[PDB]
């Protein structure tokens, strides 16, 4: 079906480990979209074709206002192309670099949208496992959308693929290579809530080795400006024992979230 000749390519939107993403326009319809380009040589060397397949299967079937749509894919002799919904307000990562910290209303609203999207995923026992700011995009009305489902799986699960860059958003069970489930995403949600309010993630350190230690021992502290309500919610999500982390409904009804969020469940 689709081929590269069907699109006009435009400015670069971002670069991932494997993804080179461009603005594009479909010629016959003028439909604007994001084209995610991957090099087959690189996929083959890293042995991660299976991740690209999970991404296609999961994101093409999901339908939720806070999850990025994947419309389709094609490939030629050297490259694979994913056809994605275009997110015109960019990444939460960029927004955080711009503002340094988010206020309590902005933070609680994003957390609400995240929890809504994740609740829909967990209802199918789909865990994302790679929730971080560079994979959270913003729609035309500023609404948050989860993207990059390449690390996702069905619970429960082990890990068979080599970890990549930062450990900052992963729970103890995941970095220690143990069995894991939906509760991995609840940990990441606590890491995000802290990073949104403070400007850096709670276990950030100078070295991989030190970051590993801070995570496995759950060593974090709060600056004075973080309020009692935010501290309660974050402390509940960042528990070593997964079964002790709250249900998403409990996040959605937490008094700090309901007091500060501008969006509903
Ligand atoms: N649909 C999109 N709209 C706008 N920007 C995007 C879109 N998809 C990706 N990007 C940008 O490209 C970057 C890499 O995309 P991603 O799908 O995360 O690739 P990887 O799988 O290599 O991490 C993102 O962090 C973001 O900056
Ligand atoms: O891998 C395939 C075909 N293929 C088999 N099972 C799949 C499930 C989902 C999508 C494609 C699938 N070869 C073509 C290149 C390619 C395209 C998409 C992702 C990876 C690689
Ligand atoms: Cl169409
Ligand atoms: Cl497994
Ligand atoms: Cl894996
Ligand atoms: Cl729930
Ligand atoms: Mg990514
Ligand atoms: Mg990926």
């Amino acid at each position: 079906q689709w081929a590269l000749e069907d699109f006009e390519i435009g400015r670069p939107l971002g670069k991932g480990k494997f993804g080179n993403v461009y603005l594009a326009r479909e010629k016959q319809s003028k439909f604007i979209l994001a084209l995610k380009v991957l090099f087959k040589a690189q996929l083959e060397k890293a042995g991660v074709e299976h991740q690209l397949r999970r991404e296609v299967e999961i994101q093409s079937h999901l339908r939720h206002p806070n999850i990025l749509r994947l419309y389709g894919y094609f490939h030629d002799a050297t490259r694979v192309y994913l056809i994605l919904e275009y997110a015109p307000l960019g990444t939460v990562y960029r927004e955080l670099q711009k503002l340094s910290k988010f206020d309590e209303q902005r933070t609680a609203t994003y957390i609400t949208e995240l929890a809504n999207a994740l609740s829909y995923c967990h209802s199918k026992r789909v865990i994302h496992r790679d929730i971080k700011p560079e994979n959270l995009l913003l729609g035309s009305a500023g609404e948050l959308k989860i993207a990059d489902f390449g690390w996702s799986v069905h619970a429960p699960s082990s890990r068979r693929t080599t970890l990549a860059g930062t450990l900052d958003y992963l729970p103890p069970e995941m970095i220690e290579g143990r069995m894991h489930d939906e509760k991995v995403d609840l940990w990441s949600l606590g890491v995000l809530c802290y990073e949104f309010l403070v400007g850096k993630p709670p276990f950030e350190a100078n070295t991989y080795q030190e970051t590993y230690k801070r995570i496995s021992r759950v060593e974090f502290t709060f600056p004075d400006f973080v309020t009692e309500g935010a501290r309660d919610l974050i402390s509940r999500l960042l528990k070593h024992n997964p079964s002790q982390r709250p249900m998403l409904r409990e996040v959605l009804e937490h008094p700090w979230i309901t007091a500060n969020s501008s969006k509903p469940s």
